[PDB]
Protein backbone atom coordinates (compact mmCIF):
# COMPACT_ATOMS: atom_id res chain seq x y z
CA UNK A 1 0.00 0.00 0.00
CA UNK A 2 2.41 2.78 1.06
CA UNK A 3 4.70 2.39 -2.21
CA UNK A 4 1.75 1.22 -4.12
CA UNK A 5 0.35 3.12 -7.46
CA UNK A 6 -2.68 4.97 -5.25
CA UNK A 7 0.53 6.46 -2.86
CA UNK A 8 2.29 7.19 -5.84
CA UNK A 9 -0.82 8.73 -7.47
CA UNK A 10 -1.57 10.81 -4.26
CA UNK A 11 2.11 12.00 -4.06
CA UNK A 12 2.38 13.34 -7.84
CA UNK A 13 -0.87 15.27 -7.11
CA UNK A 14 0.44 17.12 -4.33
CA UNK A 15 3.43 17.84 -5.96
CA UNK A 16 1.83 18.79 -9.65
CA UNK A 17 -0.26 21.34 -6.91
CA UNK A 18 2.69 22.73 -5.41
CA UNK A 19 4.54 23.43 -9.02
CA UNK A 20 1.25 25.49 -9.90
CA UNK A 21 1.34 27.67 -6.97
CA UNK A 22 5.13 28.31 -7.08
CA UNK A 23 5.14 28.96 -10.93
CA UNK A 24 6.59 32.73 -11.26
CA UNK A 25 4.22 35.51 -12.20
CA UNK A 26 5.72 38.38 -14.23
CA UNK A 27 8.33 40.45 -11.47
CA UNK A 28 7.24 37.52 -8.80
CA UNK A 29 8.09 38.80 -5.18
CA UNK A 30 8.99 35.49 -4.16
CA UNK A 31 11.98 34.98 -7.18
CA UNK A 32 15.00 37.12 -7.92
CA UNK A 33 14.57 39.60 -10.27
CA UNK A 34 17.72 40.63 -13.13
CA UNK A 35 19.27 43.66 -12.91
CA UNK A 36 19.20 45.12 -16.37
CA UNK A 37 19.49 43.80 -19.27
CA UNK A 38 22.12 41.11 -18.45
CA UNK A 39 20.65 37.62 -18.54
CA UNK A 40 19.78 35.97 -14.95
CA UNK A 41 17.79 32.48 -15.81
CA UNK A 42 19.21 30.49 -18.78
CA UNK A 43 15.76 29.53 -19.10
CA UNK A 44 13.29 31.57 -18.48
CA UNK A 45 10.60 29.19 -17.04
CA UNK A 46 13.38 28.65 -14.16
CA UNK A 47 13.81 31.19 -11.40
CA UNK A 48 15.67 31.62 -8.41
CA UNK A 49 13.34 31.56 -4.86
CA UNK A 50 14.52 35.04 -3.72
CA UNK A 51 14.77 34.73 -0.30
CA UNK A 52 17.04 31.71 -0.47
CA UNK A 53 19.08 33.24 -3.30
CA UNK A 54 23.16 32.90 -2.89
CA UNK A 55 23.82 35.81 -4.50
CA UNK A 56 21.86 38.69 -6.41
CA UNK A 57 23.50 37.90 -9.75
CA UNK A 58 23.20 34.28 -9.58
CA UNK A 59 20.94 31.85 -10.37
CA UNK A 60 21.22 29.44 -7.41
CA UNK A 61 19.87 28.60 -3.74
CA UNK A 62 20.30 27.29 -0.58
CA UNK A 63 18.14 24.22 0.22
CA UNK A 64 17.83 22.06 3.46
CA UNK A 65 16.11 19.48 3.42
CA UNK A 66 15.40 17.68 6.50
CA UNK A 67 19.32 18.62 8.26
CA UNK A 68 20.85 18.16 4.56
CA UNK A 69 22.32 21.58 3.77
CA UNK A 70 23.61 22.43 0.15
CA UNK A 71 23.47 25.10 -2.68
CA UNK A 72 21.58 24.19 -6.07
CA UNK A 73 21.81 26.41 -9.03
CA UNK A 74 21.74 26.46 -13.03
CA UNK A 75 24.94 25.58 -14.57
CA UNK A 76 26.63 29.26 -14.64
CA UNK A 77 26.61 31.69 -17.77
CA UNK A 78 29.29 32.79 -19.41
CA UNK A 79 28.53 36.27 -17.77
CA UNK A 80 28.30 34.96 -14.53
CA UNK A 81 31.57 33.32 -14.06
CA UNK A 82 33.36 35.58 -12.17
CA UNK A 83 30.41 35.63 -9.32
CA UNK A 84 30.01 32.11 -9.59
CA UNK A 85 33.69 31.56 -8.56
CA UNK A 86 33.15 33.94 -6.22
CA UNK A 87 30.46 32.31 -4.65
CA UNK A 88 33.02 28.82 -5.00
CA UNK A 89 35.05 30.62 -3.04
CA UNK A 90 33.38 32.16 -0.28
CA UNK A 91 31.20 29.56 0.19
CA UNK A 92 34.80 27.31 1.50
CA UNK A 93 32.66 24.81 -1.05
CA UNK A 94 33.48 20.97 0.18
CA UNK A 95 32.08 19.81 -3.26
CA UNK A 96 30.95 20.81 -6.49
CA UNK A 97 29.26 18.14 -7.54
CA UNK A 98 28.45 18.91 -12.18
CA UNK A 99 25.95 16.60 -13.61
CA UNK A 100 26.18 17.72 -17.40
CA UNK A 101 27.72 15.33 -19.45
CA UNK A 102 31.34 15.92 -21.92
CA UNK A 103 28.80 16.23 -24.72
CA UNK A 104 26.43 18.43 -23.53
CA UNK A 105 29.62 20.92 -22.66
CA UNK A 106 30.96 20.70 -25.38
CA UNK A 107 27.56 21.52 -27.22
CA UNK A 108 28.24 24.96 -28.13
CA UNK A 109 24.40 25.45 -28.60
CA UNK A 110 23.82 24.78 -25.27
CA UNK A 111 26.21 28.21 -23.82
CA UNK A 112 27.59 25.69 -21.13
CA UNK A 113 31.45 27.18 -20.33
CA UNK A 114 33.80 24.31 -19.65
CA UNK A 115 34.89 26.44 -16.38
CA UNK A 116 36.63 23.31 -14.32
CA UNK A 117 38.34 21.36 -16.71
CA UNK A 118 40.56 24.02 -17.67
CA UNK A 119 42.62 27.42 -16.45
CA UNK A 120 41.79 30.51 -17.02
CA UNK A 121 41.16 34.33 -15.75
CA UNK A 122 37.63 35.33 -14.98
CA UNK A 123 37.97 39.42 -14.12
CA UNK A 124 40.35 39.69 -10.99
CA UNK A 125 40.19 35.83 -10.57
CA UNK A 126 42.62 33.24 -11.83
CA UNK A 127 41.71 29.61 -11.44
CA UNK A 128 43.76 26.41 -12.20
CA UNK A 129 42.14 23.02 -12.66
CA UNK A 130 43.98 19.84 -11.87
CA UNK A 131 43.02 16.07 -12.59
CA UNK A 132 42.73 13.74 -9.40
CA UNK A 133 40.92 10.42 -9.41
CA UNK A 134 38.18 8.23 -11.43
CA UNK A 135 35.69 6.69 -9.62
CA UNK A 136 33.14 4.05 -11.41
CA UNK A 137 29.59 4.46 -10.27
CA UNK A 138 27.89 1.52 -11.57
CA UNK A 139 26.54 0.99 -15.30
CA UNK A 140 29.81 2.09 -16.88
CA UNK A 141 29.26 5.59 -15.46
CA UNK A 142 32.25 7.57 -14.34
CA UNK A 143 33.06 10.42 -12.07
CA UNK A 144 36.12 12.54 -13.11
CA UNK A 145 37.39 14.21 -10.56
CA UNK A 146 39.23 17.77 -10.46
CA UNK A 147 40.42 20.10 -7.65
CA UNK A 148 40.01 23.78 -8.55
CA UNK A 149 42.23 26.48 -7.12
CA UNK A 150 40.54 30.03 -7.63
CA UNK A 151 43.00 32.20 -6.43
CA UNK A 152 42.05 36.90 -6.27
CA UNK A 153 44.05 39.39 -4.73
CA UNK A 154 42.56 40.37 -1.65
CA UNK A 155 40.82 37.25 -0.95
CA UNK A 156 42.36 33.85 0.29
CA UNK A 157 43.21 31.30 -2.44
CA UNK A 158 40.26 28.15 -2.12
CA UNK A 159 40.88 24.83 -3.66
CA UNK A 160 37.50 23.20 -4.60
CA UNK A 161 37.23 19.49 -5.10
CA UNK A 162 35.21 18.59 -8.38
CA UNK A 163 33.11 15.53 -9.11
CA UNK A 164 32.01 15.35 -13.01
CA UNK A 165 29.41 12.91 -14.27
CA UNK A 166 31.74 13.24 -17.61
CA UNK A 167 29.26 10.36 -18.93
CA UNK A 168 25.66 10.94 -17.64
CA UNK A 169 23.55 9.84 -20.38
CA UNK A 170 21.44 13.12 -21.95
CA UNK A 171 18.48 11.70 -22.17
CA UNK A 172 17.62 9.32 -19.40
CA UNK A 173 18.02 8.83 -15.83
CA UNK A 174 20.70 7.38 -14.00
CA UNK A 175 19.57 4.48 -11.68
CA UNK A 176 19.00 4.61 -8.10
CA UNK A 177 22.17 2.12 -7.53
CA UNK A 178 24.23 4.71 -9.44
CA UNK A 179 22.52 7.69 -7.91
CA UNK A 180 23.26 6.59 -4.34
CA UNK A 181 27.15 5.83 -5.06
CA UNK A 182 27.00 9.47 -6.77
CA UNK A 183 25.48 10.46 -3.23
CA UNK A 184 28.04 8.45 -1.53
CA UNK A 185 31.12 9.83 -3.31
CA UNK A 186 29.77 13.75 -3.12
CA UNK A 187 29.10 13.40 0.50
CA UNK A 188 32.10 11.31 1.23
CA UNK A 189 34.40 13.79 -0.65
CA UNK A 190 32.58 17.42 1.13
CA UNK A 191 32.93 15.16 4.59
CA UNK A 192 37.11 15.02 3.60
CA UNK A 193 37.40 18.94 2.69
CA UNK A 194 35.01 20.11 5.41
CA UNK A 195 36.66 18.65 8.18
CA UNK A 196 40.29 19.69 7.21
CA UNK A 197 38.65 23.16 7.41
CA UNK A 198 37.86 22.60 10.67
CA UNK A 199 41.30 21.14 11.69
CA UNK A 200 42.49 24.64 10.41
CA UNK A 201 39.85 26.32 12.77
CA UNK A 202 38.19 28.04 9.39
CA UNK A 203 35.29 30.52 10.81
CA UNK A 204 33.28 28.63 7.40
CA UNK A 205 32.75 25.99 10.09
CA UNK A 206 30.25 27.98 12.08
CA UNK A 207 28.37 29.63 9.52
CA UNK A 208 25.11 27.92 7.88
CA UNK A 209 25.72 29.91 5.19
CA UNK A 210 28.74 28.05 4.49
CA UNK A 211 30.34 24.77 3.34
CA UNK A 212 27.90 23.57 1.69
CA UNK A 213 27.85 21.13 -1.52
CA UNK A 214 27.14 22.88 -4.80
CA UNK A 215 25.43 20.89 -7.11
CA UNK A 216 24.28 21.95 -10.62
CA UNK A 217 23.52 20.55 -14.15
CA UNK A 218 22.16 22.18 -16.78
CA UNK A 219 19.25 23.86 -15.12
CA UNK A 220 20.00 22.77 -11.56
CA UNK A 221 16.70 21.06 -11.28
CA UNK A 222 16.30 17.62 -12.81
CA UNK A 223 19.58 15.53 -12.35
CA UNK A 224 20.40 17.98 -9.29
CA UNK A 225 17.42 17.14 -7.60
CA UNK A 226 17.72 13.97 -7.56
CA UNK A 227 21.19 13.74 -6.60
CA UNK A 228 19.95 16.27 -3.79
CA UNK A 229 16.94 13.91 -2.70
CA UNK A 230 19.43 10.95 -2.30
CA UNK A 231 22.04 12.68 -0.65
CA UNK A 232 19.36 13.80 2.09
CA UNK A 233 18.45 9.57 2.41
CA UNK A 234 22.03 9.17 3.25
CA UNK A 235 22.06 11.45 5.96
CA UNK A 236 21.07 9.19 9.14
CA UNK A 237 19.97 12.15 11.00
CA UNK A 238 16.74 12.21 8.38
CA UNK A 239 14.71 9.50 9.99
CA UNK A 240 11.17 9.85 8.76
CA UNK A 241 11.65 12.49 6.39
CA UNK A 242 9.56 11.87 3.72
CA UNK A 243 9.93 11.98 -0.33
CA UNK A 244 6.50 14.40 0.21
CA UNK A 245 8.60 16.53 2.51
CA UNK A 246 11.90 16.14 0.25
CA UNK A 247 10.40 17.26 -3.01
CA UNK A 248 8.25 20.48 -1.01
CA UNK A 249 11.37 21.41 0.64
CA UNK A 250 13.89 21.88 -2.71
CA UNK A 251 10.35 23.52 -4.43
CA UNK A 252 9.76 25.94 -1.95
CA UNK A 253 13.46 26.74 -1.57
CA UNK A 254 14.38 26.75 -5.37
CA UNK A 255 11.59 26.64 -7.37
CA UNK A 256 8.67 24.30 -8.62
CA UNK A 257 10.77 22.37 -11.31
CA UNK A 258 12.59 21.18 -8.72
CA UNK A 259 12.23 17.03 -9.73
CA UNK A 260 11.88 17.97 -13.35
CA UNK A 261 10.35 14.46 -14.80
CA UNK A 262 8.60 11.71 -13.67
CA UNK A 263 11.51 9.52 -14.16
CA UNK A 264 13.34 11.06 -11.17
CA UNK A 265 10.89 10.71 -8.74
CA UNK A 266 10.54 7.33 -9.52
CA UNK A 267 14.30 7.06 -8.59
CA UNK A 268 13.47 8.78 -5.29
CA UNK A 269 10.69 6.42 -4.47
CA UNK A 270 12.44 3.72 -4.91
CA UNK A 271 15.52 4.69 -2.97
CA UNK A 272 12.47 5.36 0.16
CA UNK A 273 10.96 2.16 -0.44
CA UNK A 274 14.58 0.27 -0.06
CA UNK A 275 14.85 2.22 3.16
CA UNK A 276 10.84 1.94 4.46
CA UNK A 277 11.05 5.41 4.30
CA UNK A 278 7.34 7.11 4.23
CA UNK A 279 6.30 8.68 0.41
CA UNK A 280 3.60 10.95 2.10
CA UNK A 281 2.87 13.31 5.23
CA UNK A 282 -0.45 11.59 7.05
O1 LIG B 1 38.74 33.08 6.00
V1 LIG B 1 38.40 31.46 6.93
O2 LIG B 1 36.86 30.62 6.22
O3 LIG B 1 39.89 30.28 6.70
O4 LIG B 1 38.12 31.75 8.79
Amino acid sequence: SPYGPEARAELSSRLTTLRNTLAPATNDPRYLQACGGEKLNRFRDIQCRRQTAVRADLNANYIQVGNTRTIACQYPLQSQLESHFRMLAENRTPVLAVLASSSEIANQRFGMPDYFRQSGTYGSITVESKMTQQVGLGDGIMADMYTLTIREAGQKTISVPVVHVGNHPDQTAVSSEVTKALASLVDQTAETKRNMYESKGSSAVADDSKLRPVIHCRAGVGRTAQLIGAMCMNDSRNSQLSVEDMVSQMRVQRNGIMVQKDEQLDVLIKLAEGQGRPLLNS
